[PDB]
This record gives structure tokens, C-alpha cells and sequence, in this order.
């Protein structure tokens, strides 16, 4: 079963990658790792649509194990 991730959780994972805030307004963050990558994420839910969730991760260049286990 699809569980939709909330933002936040999405986002702790994220920083213990090494990404790191850099714009914070209108209830998105932007967020941008050292190696470039550079992902956006919506926090005004509490639970993130699937297609959301899959541009997150395209955008963060991960796949849904290596999400699930940070
Ligand atoms: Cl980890």
C-alpha cells in the first residue's frame, strides 16, 4: 500500500543527506545539497500527494529505499 509521506518527515530525511534550507516562504521550502541537487518541497499538508512525493525524490536523486531508511 502507497502511504503519503508528511512533509516534514520528508524534509529531516533530506537534511541527514546534507541538504540544507535555502528559501523559506509561502509554505514551501527550498532546499540544495552541495552536490547541486536542488529540490522544493510543500508544507502547507500534512501529507504529500504521490506525485509530489515521486518529484521529491527525482529531485533529490533518491530512490524510495534509500528515503525510507534515513
Ligand atoms: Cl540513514
Amino acid at each position: 500500500m502507497w502511504m503519503p509521506p508528511r512533509p516534514e518527515e520528508v524534509a529531516r530525511k533530506l537534511r541527514r543527506l546534507g541538504f540544507v534550507e535555502r528559501m523559506a516562504k509561502g509554505g514551501h521550502r527550498l532546499y540544495t545539497h552541495p552536490d547541486g541537487r536542488i529540490v522544493v518541497v510543500p508544507f502547507h499538508s500534512g501529507e504529500l500527494p504521490k506525485g509530489t512525493f515521486k518529484r521529491i525524490l527525482r529531485d533529490a536523486g533518491l530512490t524510495e529505499e534509500e528515503f525510507h531508511n534515513l
